[PDB]
């Protein structure tokens, strides 16, 4: 099983905050806890994400790259899904609230899914 507050799906273990911080202060808080910002690159694991989200916003693993001109999963894979509302100066995105990946500021403050493995 998962640690304690953190919810198992495939193997993996992921972990809702309610607590709001910027990207990188939630990259520091889920490497706080030996995980890192969801990988959320199938229909499943949205899907199962969505569901226990519910009604905030939540910083994930995927992130703008300025040089690539693509979004891309932190793990260093291609981003396969589509981001709404991009603009030359959001880098980040959350899920949650609305069906869709949305583009967020890296600099405003989020809540937070990490994930690490069972």
């Amino acid at each position: 099983m998962c640690p304690k507050d953190w919810e198992f799906y495939q193997a993996r273990c992921f972990f809702l905050s309610t607590s709001e911080s910027s990207w990188n202060e939630s990259r520091d808080f889920c490497k706080g806890k030996g995980s890192t910002l969801a990988i959320v690159n199938t229909p499943e694991k949205l899907k199962f994400l969505q569901d226990i989200t519910d009604a905030e916003k939540y910083f994930i693993g995927l992130i703008y790259h300025r040089e690539e001109k693509r979004w891309r999963w932190i793990n260093n894979s291609v981003f396969n899904g589509n981001v709404t509302n991009q603009n030359q100066n959001f880098n980040c995105a959350t899920i949650g609230l609305t069906k869709t990946f949305d583009a967020a500021s890296c600099d405003i403050s989020y809540r937070r899914i990490c994930e690490k493995n069972a």
